[PDB]
């Protein structure tokens, strides 16, 4: 990566081995739930293209996975293409070339170019674009491997209310809603599929009660 | 975070750290001065994280979500943004100290300013106290509940007492105060019988102390 | 904390997590034994009183104690603040006000204010004082979480004599005599309560016998 | 290592990481980016310390020797060494990238030098030429042999087709290409039907959506 | 410690290494070298800070005790102190070397002196010699007992016998000189009358050679 | 030990517990097995003749190979006497002395006079002369403890061929043979200790097969 701590310098480092095992710890433990994606964005902040295809390349099984993530990588590759076509040109000596949608997924470029793109002014952030496509490609991942449908969701007959919304809100964060949505929700879905003795005390509520104040009312 | 030392990445070992806090702990009270003692200098971006990589627990998360809504929404009354002064960046919103609308660099430059603006430090404010909502929401026990059992020692009675009283969190003033009146009212027979002999001003020493024997 | 270590400046830096991770482990396994204490002296080596309170606010459970140590700090800070009165006066410009008992604590100043206290010339140590007053608050702990009395440690019939002894002074150790008291416990109870068939042997030696000696003897 | 900041030693982290990683994994495909990611900057030496501290797998290191050798032969031929400029150092041979006829000090010279002689990066490329190799070879069943049991869920299938596919190292095009066809006509009987009625232009994602309700 | 790079605290990690070995470990004489080698550069403050972290073995501590006050006693009785030089700092007496009386500013002052008072590295040399007694007290067979089993292999025995020597501590003359004697005496009857056999000037290797096959 | 990274200075540091505790459990758990030299090796990198001291004498157990290897070191240091002759002289103000056997060793310099050596120029590498006395001392452990013959190496009945050559080179490790010897026993014994069926399929590849070549054959 390439953060800031030479003194006031801005020197580029090896990905550091606990950095990476790590990142293959969670991918192995926890399967796409969906916090391994904020877990992936705090591993490899000011990644090089390079050192995240170490991470994405040390993941071993979930190949499945890492096959669809490859394809959201080209697709988002393609479309990059599709709106910086390069200029075929002799690079002015001051100067580096454009870089192309694979030269930023790290496919086609050197260490030595990402470090050029990333450190050059104005900045070309080919670390932090190529980290949108991954991030994106997850998503897709997380939702696919989210197990059950929020529709499905129900508090059991003797389940704790606190319980059944940890399911719940767990769920809905797979099948990535907004949390504009996840909040709307709330106050619709979450009291519907409440157990039937828990479902009367919430709309006994009224409308607009907070999620304390739902869950306060279930406590039994 | 923000380190003062001769903006640095938050630490894998930070992270894990965290995480496994509330993985094991669950919102017992001691989770809190843990989470302000990771994030010392922490940005917003880093909090977001801290907070973001939490699996499970997602009921209290959205809970702790609402809290910082209704900070922010509090902040945007008292400050409401009215043009950039050449030397200057801009006022920051609710939702820009929250982390959600600002970026990395323009939370260094809040932090780094002179004048300083500690957005790190205002919305761990916010956070903690959303926090202590679900902390004394999670507490298992009413402190009316605990009661020495007739075989207890004294010194485990007390000590699930005062861990449940953290949770319920009453002012140390308050927690003060319910050591000489429920404390002893919850006691068993045997040893409430001992401490109401011992007279009004015990200390917490003297109590466990004359309750150490039966 | 602060130690002297950014070339030959003296710079503050964050309680790392490994010394907060350390602290509370050896809270929780070895429940307030007397080694807990200079553990507890040398993980906050330059602690602010900011930094003590996180060592022990994140101790949860053994909370009965750390209400204890709490009255003991109040204690502690009472009898400060009646040796030192504040004469309240306008901060002259190049100065900084006298901390009160609670300022010491931690629980009225800011880290920028004890920062200030410690860094000044001549220094004021709150750091160190804070410090003084929490381990004489742990010492009382430990003295009562002390399980037997050292009267009531005697060596078994069958109970090898250096088993006895490793008790015998550990026992002391909690029911904290000074090492001139313990030393004087010595050629007294450390006989008088061993097992007969020992005990004898004890005797036969004189007096002023070393414990290598009296463990020697009873090596049998 | 040689590193940028502000030589080193070998970390004894990076060493049993290394060795664990062998261990445990044993040349499965992942193995081989994890020694690329560990052996970043890395002298000659260090990389000889790196396969020479992995006990066991000595079949496998064997054969790891006789492609370095064969590597080692090619450069020899390509650059036949035929006197010392004042200012300059020797030409490395095969043997001295490989680590086993120069110092750490004639390595430090060669990657030091302007213009760079990267004979750490060169002995790499050797190393993991012979890696390649190995994992073919220890790939246990044939991608022929993958077939998506009778109630084996889909994502399971692809998931073993995949890795077999990676471990019998195939081109990203010819990794793309067998997606359309053995994938499909080796899916259990149930879900292939589902598959064939896709139709060609079939994403990875909307033919495990698809097996998903199977 | 005081550490020469480009005073320190003592390592959470240095002192948890410590505990742990003297909790595995119990006085067996590798320890001794451990000591010696987490103390590196130590304080007479952070040697107390080891020894007194150290929970159980409560009577070994107090023959160590014993042991540092005879040391100190001894060095009072050779440097009595007799004013202070306006460029210097005051004598230290038995009690200050051991940390007991001094201050870690007065321990910095003596090290880092000139000419350098080195008063971690001769509390160390007291401590050690403490440790000795100790280890010696706690080995648990003499020499004398150790004999090679019917169906014992030799390199076990001898594995025991020459372990049983360094707790007892004999000098490498007094070791080196145990070997051609009291190994053989001590081997079983079979091995005994092959290492006979060997002839006199027999290295280690030739003996554990000739045994390897009984 | 001591590697160039104060700045461009080289300066001298405290054997890391990590690097000793690496070592300690290496030769715990592998007990002289080949790769533990390379190990040695690696974790001895600038190793002053103190350090390499403490490395060995913090391995309690394999006492019975601990003498032995002291025995080597004798024997290497004799034969350094031999050859570099001491011509006793008082040490001009400028220099200083020429080390004995003894003093690489360790036993009888000072940490200073090591220091001296090897930060002196002309490098008299004290350390690294050691290092090499210690190590042909364990090749000679190494090879004691190899457990069997590479003669009754012979591949079993049921036995998966590559299993069988996994034993086969790592015996060989232990019993030293340069990785010339080692490739010349390939295309010898490996084929003679082969079991029946796959004897006979390796006989028919003909010579000069490669290892690869050899063991795809016996893959069945
Ligand atoms: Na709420
Ligand atoms: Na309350
Ligand atoms: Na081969
Ligand atoms: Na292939
Ligand atoms: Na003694
Ligand atoms: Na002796």
């Amino acid at each position: 990566p390439i953060v800031q701590n030479l003194q006031g310098q801005m020197v580029h480092q090896c990905i550091s081995p606990r950095t990476l095992n790590a990142w293959v710890k969670v991918v192995e433990e926890k399967a796409f739930s969906p916090e391994v994606i904020p877990m992936f964005s705090a591993l490899s902040e000011g990644a090089t293209p390079q050192d995240l295809n170490t991470m994405l390349n040390t993941v071993g099984g979930h190949q499945a996975a890492m096959q669809m993530l490859k394809e959201t990588i080209n697709e988002e590759a393609a479309e990059w293409d599709r709106l910086h076509p390069v200029h075929a040109g002799p690079i002015a000596p001051g100067q580096m070339r454009e870089p192309r949608g694979s030269d930023i997924a790290g496919t086609t470029s050197t260490l030595q170019e990402q470090i050029g793109w990333m450190t050059h002014n104005p900045p070309i952030p080919v670390g932090e674009i190529y980290k949108r496509w991954i991030i994106l490609g997850l998503n897709k991942i997380v939702r696919m491997y989210s197990p059950t449908s929020i529709l499905d969701i129900r508090q059991g007959p003797k389940e704790p209310f606190r319980d059944y919304v940890d399911r719940f809100y767990k769920t809905l964060r797979a099948e990535q809603a907004s949390q504009e949505v996840k909040n709307a929700a709330t106050e619709t879905l979450l009291v519907q599929n409440a157990n039937p003795d828990c479902k009367t005390i919430l709309k006994a509520l009224g409308p607009g009660a907070t999620l304390e104040e739902m869950m306060t009312a279930c406590q039994g």
